[PDB]
């Protein structure tokens, strides 16, 4: 089994990674191993001299804190993103852009980026007033939940994997991690789509040229925004099998709605749903806009990405046998 699983964690550096696989292979610790891969990889480890059992210890514990019971919003999901944004970090044109602590920041942001999340959205959350939404008012409660789970986690026993950072390292990171987490509330999409296309507008080359922090972190914030939104351009069997998980996510959410009362979410009735146009529709309004202009951010680099996607979408207009539309309304907009 450690032979196959060490097979499977060559692709490492590959966008289509087998994640599934990977998952079932460790025993269900794929954030664990792919984190530990990742940061051997980059030598994290001797460069922010991280012992590595705090570093395994720190990643157990948060693979721990994701439910194992949410169907998209879980451990896998959490790794595939840290995976993503890995590969992404490594375009050609991004070469030696980024320090390693700006490195370390957003892989590790996408690591926490939805630890401990209950399966239900923010709009829910606010509407059933929640706890967490009385705790954060409102306003990316799930997001502001996610970061404060995640520092705290470092906490714990052998956890602490900063411990050997400089005073304005830690600083610094934290900063640009809860920069990075709070851009990937869904609800800030248009916004920061926005300025990443007015960003592309003024683009310098020599390779992407980036003067300051605030056009460093837009890039950083927009990269793991694009890993979270990365699963239909993946290859389409691990994105049905995403597909499939976010709607088993949702419809049980519309159940919880339905046992209360409430009136039901869009895209969470299990009994009126339309998964393959829904799809098409996230696809068109949100996940193509957002990739083709990551795409010339970067281009050429990431023409294949593009390339998937119109395939994939091709496929789920092919297998079709208010919601999309008020779903988006509700959920990419501010
Ligand atoms: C198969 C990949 C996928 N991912 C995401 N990501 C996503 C969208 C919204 C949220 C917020 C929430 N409701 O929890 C979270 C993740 N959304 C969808 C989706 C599904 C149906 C309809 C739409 Cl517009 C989007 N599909
Ligand atoms: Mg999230
Ligand atoms: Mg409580
Ligand atoms: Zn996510």
């Amino acid at each position: 089994q450690e032979d196959v699983l060490a097979k499977e964690l060559e692709d490492v550096n590959k966008w289509g990674l087998h994640v599934f696989r990977i998952a079932e292979l460790s025993g269900n610790r794929p954030l664990t191993v792919i984190m530990h891969t990742i940061f051997q990889e980059r030598d994290l480890l001797k460069t922010f001299k991280i012992p590595v059992d705090t570093l395994i210890t720190y990643l157990m514990t948060l693979e721990d804190h994701y439910h194992a019971d949410v169907a998209y919003h879980n451990n896998i999901h959490a790794a595939d993103v840290v995976q993503s944004t890995h590969v992404l970090l490594s375009t050609p044109a991004l070469e030696a852009v980024f320090t390693d602590l700006e490195i370390l920041a957003a892989i590790f942001a996408s690591a926490i980026h939805d630890v401990d999340h209950p399966g239900v959205s923010n709009q829910f959350l606010i509407n059933t007033n929640s706890e967490l939404a009385l705790m954060y008012n409102d306003s990316s409660v799930l997001e502001n939940h996610h970061l404060a789970v995640g520092f705290k986690l470092l906490q714990e026993e052998n956890c602490d994997i900063f411990q050997n950072l400089t005073k304005k390292q830690r600083q610094s990171l934290r900063k640009m991690v809860i920069d990075i987490v709070l851009a990937t509330d869904m609800s800030k999409h248009m916004n920061l789509l926005a300025d990443l296309k007015t960003m592309v507008e003024t683009k310098k080359v020599t390779v992407l040229l980036l003067d300051n922090y605030s056009d460093r972190i837009q890039v950083l914030q927009n990269m793991v925004h694009c890993a979270d939104l990365s699963n239909p351009t993946k290859p389409l069997q691990l994105y049905r099998q995403w597909t499939d998980r976010i709607m088993e996510e949702f419809f049980r959410q519309g159940d919880r709605e339905r046992e209360r009362g409430m009136e039901i979410s869009p895209m969470c009735d299990k009994h009126n749903a339309s998964v393959e146009k829904s799809q098409v529709g996230f696809i068109d309004y949100i996940v193509h806009p957002l990739w083709e202009t990551w795409a010339d951010l970067v281009h050429p680099d990431a023409q294949d990405i593009l390339d998937t996607l119109e395939d994939n979408r091709e496929w789920y207009q092919s297998t079709i046998p208010n919601q999309v539309s008020e779903f988006i309304s509700n959920t990419f907009l501010d």
